């Protein structure tokens, strides 16, 4: 069988399962950068306020167009540099370095030069410098007319949301492409050291065969949004929780499971809560060298990338929830085989805030130096609480919550055990009263194992707490005093034996 458990058709999805949204309104905990009274389906949102307002401080994005970006005006310099005809890739490198002189011997542009000169055919290169790049320059230089409202940083411990237009995101991402954000470049920076990279200079470095695919994916997006402005909104929400379950005493039952070795989160999990297997610095290596699950999603839905402008590194009790990002590309492969396929026309419905009905949550797993480290109770509890924070929606009934669409979170380079991570996510989803849709990407044995364990536990009516206690027992009996790198007995066999005895 290609899938097991509850039919995916029985799982809750947005918009069908959602509640009526409240009136979109700015407040203490919600920054709204557009005119809500003029928000209309199929119309480009109007920025609020009408005239540019600047904040240059430690609580807000430092905009490139600020009069405090300096002594001469760096914004004036950016304008002069970028309003030149590009005909060769050195012209673009020289332009970017005119307002980044301090990095002229540090930043490598080999991948940009190679993409333009050695990957693209002549007509594609001509279209890039005659049309796409000039259009990207123009939307970048329009920033003060587009992003008129200061953008607060989503700093650690803040529970805060920013809702902005897709067009505003496009102007900001064009600026990131041209590397115009100040104070975001130094290796030894104090300010913004706890924030991800935003400027795209590392995308231009080196000779990985992955860079042309990343650049094809991003220019697909840039060509689309400069040619016809997207009309919707996107919300970025930082969520930080204090009260976490007493997992050992949780009497809640497990919820439903659909598990499959075919399909993908972003396509087969339409309208569900889609997990991004995140780096604590959200987006990971998207505009440097990474190309696994998080980077792929950030490339095919590039509006995610702007979370790096304002999202501080995630602490253990935090996540980032992004609602409304649009898919602009299709792809094949994964990591070293990733290829851009074609432009994608997103068919998702929009909600009453004109957001695409696509909800993604960034939750970062731990990176384990040793395999057995992840069975330590403090580490299991950490992963449980991280997933719980990513799945919990405090003031929402469970009937209005979509299923969670996820997979082997943290089980690649970070050393996670897929069977443990599956069960941790199942327990966190149960505590948050959400069903689980789990994708194993070709691993049919894993699909069967997760299904079998789930049905075993549910048929025996074991609670979240019952299961967590078994995890603690597995640590104590097979991990704590294990002198070898791997345990004598595996987790799921241990669980079966413990319960059946
Ligand atoms: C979103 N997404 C995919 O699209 C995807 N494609 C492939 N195929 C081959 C690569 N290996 C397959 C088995 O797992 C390890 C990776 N793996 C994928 N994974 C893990 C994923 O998360
Ligand atoms: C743009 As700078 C000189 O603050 O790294």
């Amino acid at each position: 069988k290609k899938w097991l458990g509850t039919p995916i058709e029985e799982m809750r999805r947005m918009p069908r399962c959602g509640i009526r949204l409240p009136l979109l309104r700015p407040s203490a905990n919600h920054t709204v950068t557009i005119r809500v009274d003029l928000l209309r389906a199929g119309e480009v949102p109007k920025p609020f306020p009408t005239h540019y307002k600047d904040l240059w401080d430690n609580k807000h994005v430092k905009m490139p167009c600020s009069e405090q970006n300096l002594a001469g005006s760096r914004w004036e310099l950016i304008q002069t540099a970028l309003l030149n005809k590009f005909t060769r890739p050195q012209n673009l490198k020289d332009a970017i370095l005119k307002y980044n002189v301090a990095y002229s011997k540090k930043w490598d542009f080999t991948a940009l030069i190679d993409f333009w000169d050695k990957v693209l055919e002549e007509a594609e290169a001509q279209h890039l410098y005659q049309s796409i790049l000039p259009d990207m320059v123009k939307i970048a230089l329009c920033l003060p007319n587009i992003c008129t409202q200061p953008i607060p940083l989503l700093a650690a411990a803040m529970n805060h949301s920013i809702t902005m237009s897709q067009e505003q995101i496009a102007s900001l991402l064009a600026n990131a492409f041209f590397c115009t954000f100040p104070r975001r470049n130094a290796k030894m920076k104090s300010e913004y050291s706890s924030y991800p990279d935003i400027n795209f200079n590392r995308l231009f470095e080196g000779r990985s065969s992955r860079k042309p695919e990343k650049l094809k994916t991003l220019f697909c997006y840039f060509r689309r949004v400069t040619a016809a402005a997207p009309t919707g909104l996107v919300t970025f929400t930082r969520q930080s929780l204090e009260d976490f379950p007493e997992w050992e005493r949780c009497e809640k039952p497990l919820t439903r499971l659909h598990v499959t070795y075919e399909g993908t989160i972003e396509e087969n999990g339409q309208g569900m809560l889609q997990v991004d297997f995140a780096n604590r610095f959200v987006g990971g290596g998207v505009t440097s060298a990474g190309l696994v699950q998080e980077e792929i999603r950030f490339l095919i839905n590039p509006e995610l990338i702007i979370s790096r402008l304002f999202t501080e590194v995630l602490d253990h009790n935090e996540c980032l929830i992004i609602t409304g990002t649009e898919q602009y590309s299709e792809y094949t492969g994964y990591a070293e085989t990733y290829r851009w396929s074609r432009s994608h026309e997103d068919g998702s419905e929009r909600d009453d805030w004109q957001r695409r009905c696509t909800e993604i949550v960034a939750i970062d797993a731990l990176h384990f130096r040793r395999y057995l480290d992840q069975f330590v109770p403090e580490k299991m509890r950490r992963e449980l609480n991280k997933a719980y924070c990513g799945f919990l929606r405090p003031g929402v009934s469970s009937e209005n919550l979509s299923a969670v669409a996820t997979g082997n979170w943290g089980c690649g380079a970070f050393g996670g055990d897929a069977r443990l991570k599956a069960l941790i996510q199942i327990l966190a989803a149960a505590a948050a009263e959400r069903d689980v849709v789990y994708f194993t990407f070709g691993d049919s044995e894993l699909m069967r194992d997760i299904y079998s364990m789930h049905i075993f536990l549910t048929e025996r009516k074991l609670t979240v707490g019952d299961v967590y206690k078994l995890l603690l027992r597995y640590y104590n009996e097979e991990c704590r005093n294990c002198s070898t790198p791997g345990p004598d007995i595996k987790l799921y066999p241990f669980i079966y034996h413990a319960v059946e005895s």
